């Protein structure tokens, strides 16, 4: 078989829906973070995650050096974070980091204590596809704010969830 | 750093959201499919997803076998294809597909034309980790349905988006 159009493939995601979390790391190399839709759980004996992030970019790198990570889905009140970690208004990657709101755990990496849910994490392996890397974290540590509704993300907007 | 317990994952997981999927197949080992709330896009080029689906399934080795599949994302309206294809009713296999909003696009996996998103794939990579199947798959075509509002899972409940 052919492989659709890499345009159409974009297109049809769009139709999809997603959470939106943040990927965000501490350590030796410093400090860095990125808005990251394509996440979600593998098994939970050891409990593990995935997520899939682009090689190129300054995060990636630090991340991957680091070697740990928090995975935090964000809540309904926090496109502004999603925004930042996606580049939106060129905040400097350092500066992202401001407030309180984010805290160590237990491996260093910054964790979004307002988050729906925050994992702190180890990275466990990594397989690549395309221009992506596929991280396997394990999770060590986790948090969660209280009760909250999902940022999701549909059709290239913010949303949140609502009874059928 | 020791992983966290097993119940605490699962039990933040559900304070997390996902879109709603059926992941289906069918081929020389029979027709199967299965809800799967652990699906993303990788990398578009080539147009690659991933799913991950438990390896005690009925489906995932009639699936695995198969070598072809499709991910179905489903509309607000969905719940009772959900439904039936997370055991409810213990609707059998075949019976499922019969349906004629079911139909094959490329491969001969049934894609459920009527999804908010379909994509028919090949399976390209298999990885196990844990207890299950980490499934990647090239997009080889899909099917566009109109305007199509996601059917979500979150804290145990069907949900569907609002705007901010």
């Amino acid at each position: 078989f052919e492989t659709v159009a890499s345009f159409d493939f974009r297109d049809a995601l769009s139709k999809a829906s997603t959470p939106v979390t943040v990927v965000a790391t501490n350590g030796p190399f410093g400090l860095a973070g990125l808005t990251c839709s394509a996440v979600c759980s593998v098994c939970d004996r050891p409990p593990t995650v995935l997520l899939c992030i682009n090689r190129k970019s300054y995060a990636a790198g630090i991340i991957k050096s680091n070697g740990v990570l928090s995975v935090n889905w964000l809540a309904a009140g926090q496109a502004v974070i999603s925004q930042t970690f996606a580049g939106v208004g060129s905040v400097p990657m350092e500066e992202r980091f401001a407030d309180k709101g984010w805290q160590t755990i237990a491996t260093g990496a910054p964790y979004r204590m307002d988050a729906a849910v925050s994992f702190d994490c180890t990275i466990a392996n990594i397989v690549d596809v395309g221009s992506h890397s596929v991280i396997f974290a394990e999770v060590v540590a986790r948090n969660h704010a209280e009760e909250c509704t999902p940022l999701i993300y549909h059709r290239r907007q913010y949303a949140t969830t609502r009874s059928l």
